[PDB]
């Protein structure tokens, strides 16, 4: 996140961090006791096998007790569009099931079909890059967004950090987008690079899927 500020520890226990041995590589967003959604480009081309799912952390320096690892079992896509970046979501099903409690909590969806009008205020959040070449980060980073129609497609939902060069960069792909407390982005594709102060970030719209996603996690 480029231009935000250290998320309070376990402010959003939902909040879920993708690793490849050690080290991470995208975030995801806890949707049911086992399972998490995350962007279609993540596990795209990567060894699935050896994905880590990190729960309950803050901090990915440190040793951190609070976390719980799972690994995925089960990949749910629904027309992911690798070349025009559309569909940009997947579900990934654990080998097992989160103990729930006050670091690891589950997120809530809006209702099918629900559009977020331009000028909503909405907090976006991931470890990614700190800067547009600045390392990535090791405390979650949070930033107050607000949505915007105009450069974006339907089939988006774009958020700009109005008069500031800020927003997500590599590494928040897979990351949520929490508007009025629920989940109405999943961190897709940045636009003139991280933070460019010119163009919207774009999420993949949630709630045109929350249909499959309840059919899926029942
Ligand atoms: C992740 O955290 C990052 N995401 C990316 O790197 C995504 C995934 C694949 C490519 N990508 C981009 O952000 C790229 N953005 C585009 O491909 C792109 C830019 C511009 C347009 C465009 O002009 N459009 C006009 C019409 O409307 C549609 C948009 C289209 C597409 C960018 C690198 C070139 C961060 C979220 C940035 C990650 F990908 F998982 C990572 F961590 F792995 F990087
Ligand atoms: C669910 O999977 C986790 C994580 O598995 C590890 O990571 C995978 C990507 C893969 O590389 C596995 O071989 C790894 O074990 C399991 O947690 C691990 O379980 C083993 C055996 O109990 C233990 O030695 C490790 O320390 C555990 N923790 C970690 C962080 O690896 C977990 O047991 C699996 N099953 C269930 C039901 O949760
Ligand atoms: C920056 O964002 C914070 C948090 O945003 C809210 O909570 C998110 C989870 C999401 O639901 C957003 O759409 C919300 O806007 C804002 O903090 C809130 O501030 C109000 C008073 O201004 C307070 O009543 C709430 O309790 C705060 N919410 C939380 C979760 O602490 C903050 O106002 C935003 N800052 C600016 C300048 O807009």
């Amino acid at each position: 996140i480029v231009g935000g500020r250290r998320a309070r520890p376990h402010a959003w226990p939902f909040m879920v961090s993708l690793q490849l041995a050690g080290g991470h590589f995208c975030g995801a967003t806890l949707i049911a006791p086992n399972f998490v959604m995350s962007a279609a480009h993540c596990v795209a081309n990567v060894n699935v096998r050896a994905v880590r799912v990190v729960l309950g952390a803050h901090n990915l320096s440190r040793r951190e007790p609070t976390r719980q690892v799972f690994a995925v079992q089960r990949i749910f896509e629904d027309g992911y569009d690798p070349v025009n970046l559309l569909n940009d979501i997947v579900i990934l099903q654990l080998n097992g099931s989160a103990t729930i409690n006050a670091n690891v909590q589950v997120a809530q969806l809006p209702a099918q079909g629900r559009r977020l009008g331009n000028g909503v205020q909405c907090l976006a959040m991931g470890w990614g890059l700190l800067g547009r070449n600045r390392g990535i980060a090791s405390v979650l980073q949070e930033l107050n967004v607000t949505v915007v129609t105009s450069l974006c497609r339907r089939s988006n939902v774009c958020t700009l950090v109005r008069g500031r060069q800020a927003g997500v960069c590599f590494g928040d792909s897979g990351s949520p987008l929490v508007c009025n407390g629920l989940i109405h982005g999943i961190a897709s594709f940045v636009r003139g690079g991280c933070a460019s102060g010119l163009y919207p970030d774009a999420f993949a719209p949630v709630a045109q899927f929350v249909n499959w996603i309840d059919s899926i996690i029942q």
